[PDB]
């Protein structure tokens, strides 16, 4: 019955970093290689957001990680198709995709975001 | 469906290399990164198998790169999770996520490959 959930679970293990948030730009799910990932990359963007914990993504929203809140979600609740970001984070890079989620009648779920520490 | 054409599509253009095999371990998908990552790796793989095209991979069956074809059908077809092989290329290592694919009534459309090029 839920997509998202048959998704995050197919791509728990896997070794790309897998963020999935939901319509109202939420953290639902995260695989084992992204929360791995961001936790050693803490420190570093902690320097640029002193107040980020990697440990308390989860539930987190994504807004307040961004100046300018009402950007990305315009953004975002306009995809059609992958997003390619490009991040530094506290000298950190990173490449995100962005993959748009629908059902089965295009009606859209949220996003799944690979993450890539290009540092 | 088709489920493995909306996954094609929506990973085209993602980071993570991904091949796609029906039931019948035919390549059905390749997007873009893992054609070109088989590309450069192309001169090595030939090392050790030495009509391996980059080129001619779709619709390809992946018996043709197996010693005992018999053992990775078997393996494939009872899948329930992630399998995470690794391969030496003539020199190259990959590691594989090979991701067992569903539809929303259990029944099992082929097999979604992550590549990565561990050298
Ligand atoms: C949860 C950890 C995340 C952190 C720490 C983070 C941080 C950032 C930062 C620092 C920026 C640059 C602008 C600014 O700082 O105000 C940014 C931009 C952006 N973020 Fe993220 N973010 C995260 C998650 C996500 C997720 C999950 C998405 C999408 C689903 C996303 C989409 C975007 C987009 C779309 C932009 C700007 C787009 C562009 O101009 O290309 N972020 N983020
Ligand atoms: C298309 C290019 C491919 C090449 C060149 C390649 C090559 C190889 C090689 C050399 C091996 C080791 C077995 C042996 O040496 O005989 C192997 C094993 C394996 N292959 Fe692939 N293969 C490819 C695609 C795929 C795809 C698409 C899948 C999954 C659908 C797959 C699944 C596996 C599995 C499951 C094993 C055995 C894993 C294990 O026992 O741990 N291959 N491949």
């Amino acid at each position: 019955g839920s997509h998202m959930a048959r998704i995050a679970s197919a791509l728990d293990n896997v070794s790309a970093n897998v963020m999935i948030a939901d319509n109202d730009l939420n953290i639902i799910y995260m695989n084992r290689t992204v929360s791995e990932m961001l936790g050693r990359a803490e420190a570093d963007i902690r320097k640029q957001l002193p107040n980020f914990d990697a440990g308390r993504l989860m539930g987190a929203n994504i807004d307040v990680f961004h100046k300018n809140p009402a950007h990305q979600r315009h953004l975002l609740a306009n995809l059609t198709g992958v997003h390619k970001a490009e991040l530094n984070l506290g000298g950190r890079r990173f490449s995100l995709d962005v993959v748009p989620v629908f059902n089965d009648a295009n009606a859209r779920l949220g996003s799944a975001v690979q993450w890539t520490d290009r540092t």
